[PDB]
């Protein structure tokens, strides 16, 4: 049978203490939901390893071997009834062995063999195999030597064996240390975004978590048509030499040269190779070889290198300071001594001085500026095209498709190139024909998901890729991102942002959830399913032009609305020297070699927490004196109740401010007892307290009720509120009496928008999305720069301790340096994005200035700065790190349709509205004013005369009363 | 000479180690010297 292993077999990975942490690690792990092979005692494979459990005692040891008889060592770990009993020797008695270990419900082992030693793991739990996790301990490793290819168990009838699989586990730790819980980060999408952002809980969006990739399948070889084999019997077994001032040259070409004759032996003294290594020049294709072969005495073969002095290699034989060749010389005649200047490289000239006794020749290289030549025995293959493929044309390897070519080629040239130097075009050595090479399919991969606790599905996003290609790829199995329990669907769509794998096309427009990119959205609608549409960008409607109707409002209400403001963010000081060094001195003075890195770096840091605290400032220090909050909260019917604070609390907030403080949801040294930690990083605390802010926004809230909008500019001067109101009414263009009459109206409007502004708060939306945007991107610049502190940069080990207290001073040097210049480097990456998010910070917190000056202490004129509608009044509440407006304005709403005039003429004389309209009745002409529906009678009180009836275009005729 | 441009293609390098100081035509018109 079959069945299948869910959430079993976890171990712990290493012997430290762990708690309260998610901690990424990459081992041999069980896959979750694979496949065991139930047993109800056959030699079973052991490949990288296993797992053993048994439900039943009955069945006791193992067998791990290699050929299971009496001719390779075999290891027994065997229980008789009292004594675990390790042995390892040539089992069928027993023979030539080498070790001895003897010492005094479901069980559940992980056998595992590595580097010599079988580590042993054991679980044990009290009940077909069941559907828990359960974690397991180590036992013991030994140090046997063998290979263990196959085992079998030892009974005296059912156990289940799985395979261990390399894999990246995450693991949750307890508050006490073990672990809880843990996900398979290749084994969904889900589970690899799990991975990506560290958590197990997923909110909705749309997330970048990885890069896919298009593996190869062929392997194409072309070299070109070299039979000849190459002639180093005549060059290097010679009989005669010529002398160091005469030495000749001889070109080699249109051979197959093997180059193993010269390292394979140790005929030669000296093997010296420049730009290349003996070993590689089996595999390139050189155009032609040129051999210089000359006689030496013993200690100036040293002189013949590249940049030498002395007499050989400067009046004899120079070698250019570009040199790519190798030079020989063995144990086995005159030189030039005197001449006129210098030798220019390769050059000879034909005051000779006569001479161990060393025989020389240089070999040089010329690379493929020309059809090669002589190259070595690689063997050729058909080539393939349209097709994922790594390639080999003369020695110039890749990886990319093949695909016929419209290129015209010079007949000296082989191959084509592009501006960053990659070769884009071959010629091919045998058919001559002209190949263009392309990249493989690559891109990124975006996880789209409903958030992880509405649904378990999600849909992929494979960017800026047509998806046959990934189609094809994923029915092959070639993608580099290959997740096990995944299956592609007939859901694929084709976009352009790439294309979508899981998500289905629907006709109908919706307003835009998650966006994907070019017009096309994703939501969750109705089961529920991940749905794909085009976005709609408005509701649509009609409004008929017509040259003799007017519309004009015949109601009203007052709505308050919010905004979110964010103003400042947390002050940061870091210890340069305690984040770099910590307590060593070695890397003090090492440090030191630097200049004024940390006194700068501390100075950057200095002056964007004196930013900070400059914002709040400006934005809340804004009033002269400070007016206290009335007794009674009741002005004319205006229930000021929830925006003032209350005297029978311990607290300075108001309710409304209680409700946003509690919305936001807010390591590092800070204190308030004094903590610290090793890594040098602390939160200063700001100059102005939460009391102070909450003081500063309950005077502006009672100077506002109390005086109004005088303060802003002088003294403050009481008005009562009814008036006040009059008076806001009169500034947006409607007359007073229209407040007067409807005074107990426009409270009631009020008051019950205050209420709905406190529940939709209740009610637990993110409006405060903007506050919390700022605690997140400080804590995740924060964790970076903690975590850069776990890479080496190269050294040996990212512990300054560990390599201070195993190696000497001289080697301590170089992996100090290395870690030096990888966290000066990482604390420069945080101090230039500090310095960029300060100044976003710093104009959010100028416009919030702006708007507490214009908007609080005035009433605007200027359109949808301070809500939607006319402004009339608008007042401040402190939030963590900011401050929200609730502005109250006016909205006309409800309708009428008229039938209006520019003028009327009543005599000979055009009469023209003062301020209004005139409107039709459907009986009578009245005039009124534009936004509110009042009509008064036609008099010469609201009317002006100016001019003759004969020039105005639609000019009526009515009466005018006196 | 013509005033134009023209472009010229390699035919070949010869791997012969002597220095070029000074040179001369050999004949049986005119022709033109410039300097790189
Ligand atoms: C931790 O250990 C204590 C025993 O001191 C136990 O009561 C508790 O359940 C354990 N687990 C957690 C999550 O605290
Ligand atoms: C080339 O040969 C001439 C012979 O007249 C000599 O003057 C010159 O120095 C030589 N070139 C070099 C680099 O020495
Ligand atoms: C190389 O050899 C192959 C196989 O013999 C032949 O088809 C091809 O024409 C040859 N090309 C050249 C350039 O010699
Ligand atoms: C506006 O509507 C309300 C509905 O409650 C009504 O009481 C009020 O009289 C209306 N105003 C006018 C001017 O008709
Ligand atoms: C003002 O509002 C508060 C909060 O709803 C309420 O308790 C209080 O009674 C109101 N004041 C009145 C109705 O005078
Ligand atoms: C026109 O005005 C008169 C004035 O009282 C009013 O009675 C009548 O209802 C108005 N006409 C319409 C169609 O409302
Ligand atoms: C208004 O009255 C004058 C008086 O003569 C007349 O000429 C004119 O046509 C009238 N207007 C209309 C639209 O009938």
């Amino acid at each position: 049978t079959q069945h299948t292993s869910s959430m079993r077999g976890v171990y712990y990975p290493d012997e430290i203490f762990r708690s309260d942490t998610l901690y990424l690690t990459q081992d041999l792990f069980l896959p979750f939901y694979s496949n065991v092979t139930g047993f109800h005692n056959p030699v079973i494979p052991f490949k990288d390893g296993i797992y053993f459990a048994a439900t039943e005692n009955v069945v006791r040891g193992w067998v791990f071997g290699s050929t299971m008889n009496n001719k390779s060592q075999s290891v027994i770990i065997i229980n008789n009834s009292t004594n675990v009993v390790i042995r390892a020797c040539n089992f069928e008695n027993a023979f030539n062995c080498t070790f001895e270990y003897i010492s005094d419900h479901l069980r559940e082992f992980v056998f595992k063999n590595k580097d010599g030693f079988l580590y042993v793991y054991k679980g044990y739990q009290p009940i077909d195999l069941p559907s828990g996790f359960n974690t397991l301990k180590p036992i013991f490793k030994l140090p046997l030597g063998i290979n263990i290819t196959n085992f079998r168990a030892i009974l005296t009838a059912a156990y289940f064996v799985g395979y261990l699989k390399p894999t990246t586990f995450m693991l949750k730790y307890d508050e006490n240390g073990t672990i809880t819980d843990a996900v398979d980060c290749s084994q969904n999408p889900l589970a690899e975004l799990k991975c990506s952002v560290k958590s197990f809980e997923i909110d909705k969006g749309i997330y970048q978590t990885s890069n896919f990739r298009v593996v190869p399948s062929g392997d194409v070889v072309r070299f070109p048509n070299i039979t000849n084999l190459c002639p180093f019997g005549e060059v290097f077994n010679a009989t005669k030499f010529p002398s160091v001032y005469a030495w000749e040259r001889k070109k080699i070409s249109n051979c197959v040269a093997d180059y193993s004759v010269l390292y394979n032996s140790t005929f030669f003294s000296t093997f010296k190779c420049y730009g290349v290594s003996a070993t590689k020049l089996n595999d390139l294709c050189f155009s032609n070889v040129y051999a210089d072969s000359f006689v030496v005495k013993g200690d100036d073969v040293r002189q013949i290198a590249p940049g030498q002095t002395g007499v050989i290699a400067d009046y004899n034989y120079k070698l250019p300071d570009d040199f790519m060749g190798c030079v020989l010389a063995w144990n086995t005649y005159k030189y030039r001594y005197l001449r006129h200047g210098k030798l220019r490289p390769f050059e000879r000239d034909i005051p000779l001085n006569d001479y161990q006794p060393y025989r020389v020749v240089v070999l040089s290289f010329e690379l493929l500026n020309a059809p090669a030549t002589v190259c070595g025995p690689k063997l050729s293959t058909d080539l393939i095209k349209n097709q994922c493929v790594n390639f080999n044309f003369n020695g110039l390897t890749g990886t990319g498709v093949l695909t016929p070519s419209s290129k015209r080629f010079q007949p000296f040239q082989q191959f084509g190139r592009d501006v960053s130097d990659f070769t884009d075009s071959v010629r091919d050595p045998k058919t001559s024909e002209i190949l263009d090479i392309s990249p493989c399919s690559f891109g990124g991969v975006s996880v789209i998901t409903p958030g992880t606790n509405a649904s378990s599905e999600v849909a992929v996003l494979y960017q800026d890729v047509n998806c046959t290609d990934v189609s094809t790829a994923i029915h092959a199995d070639q993608l580099t991102p290959a997740w096990r329990i995944y299956s592609t669907g007939n859901n694929v769509f084709q976009t352009q942002a790439g294309c979508l794998i899981g998500a289905e096309h629907v006709d109908t427009s919706y307003e835009c959830d998650i966006p994907i990119g070019a017009g096309i959205c994703a939501s969750y609608h109705t089961q529920k399913s991940i749905v794909a549409y085009t976005m709609s960008l408005g509701a649509d409607s009609s409004i008929a032009y017509s040259n003799n109707t007017i519309a004009i409002p015949t109601n009203f209400s007052i709505s308050i609305t919010t905004e979110v403001m964010p103003v400042s963010m947390a002050k940061t000081s870091v210890d340069c020297n305690m984040y770099i060094c910590g307590d060593s001195t070695e890397c003090a003075n090492l440090l030191l070699q630097y200049g004024s890195f940390c006194t700068q770096l501390n100075r950057a840091l200095s002056g964007i927490a004196a930013e900070q605290d400059r914002n709040t400032r400006e934005v809340f220090a804004q009033v002269k004196q400070m007016y206290k909050t009335p007794t009674l909260k009741y002005f004319g019917g205006f229930n000021f109740s929830q925006i003032l604070p209350d005297p029978l609390k311990p607290t300075k907030r108001s309710f409304i401010e209680d409700l946003l403080f509690n919305k936001v949801t807010l390591q590092y040294g800070e204190c308030l007892i004094c903590a610290q930690k090793f890594n040098g990083l602390t939160v200063l605390p700001p100059l102005l307290t939460d009391d102070m802010i909450a003081a500063y926004t309950a005077a502006l809230v009672s100077g506002t009720a109390t005086a109004g909008w005088t303060f802003g500019a002088g003294a403050a001067l009481q008005i009562p509120f009814a008036m006040q109101m009059a008076y806001r009414f009169n500034g947006i263009g409607v007359t007073q009496n229209v407040l007067y009459e409807n005074q107990k109206q426009i409270a009631n409007q009020f008051n019950k928008a205050i209420s709905q502004i406190q529940e939709s708060l209740t009610t637990t939306s993110t409006a405060l999305g903007k506050l919390q945007d700022v605690v997140n991107q400080n804590a995740q610049a924060l964790n970076t720069l903690v975590k850069q502190l776990s890479s080496n940069f190269g050294a040996i080990s990212s512990v300054l301790n560990d390599i201070l207290s195993r190696l000497d001073k001289v080697e301590a040097e170089v992996q100090i340096d290395r870690l030096i210049t990888g966290r000066l480097q990482s604390l420069q990456t945080y101090v230039t994005q500090q310095l960029i998010r300060a100044a976003e910070i710093r104009a959010s917190a100028n416009l919030a200035a702006t708007k507490m000056s214009e908007c609080v202490l005035g009433q605007s004129k200027r359109v949808d700065f301070c809500g939607k509608g006319y402004h009339l009044m608008s007042f401040p509440q402190a939030a963590p790190h900011g401050v929200v407006f609730l502005h109250v304005t006016y909205v006309p709403s409800q309708e009428r349709n008229f039938t209006t005039a520019p003028a009327i003429c009543h005599e000979g004389k055009a009469y023209f509205p003062r301020e209004g309209v005139f409107v039709f009745n459907g009986t009578s002409w009245f005039i009124t004013q534009r936004n509110f529906f009042s009509p008064q009678i036609i008099t010469t009180d609201n009317t002006f005369v100016s001019g003759n009836c004969d020039v105005v275009i639609g000019i009526i005729n009515n009466t005018v009363y006196d």
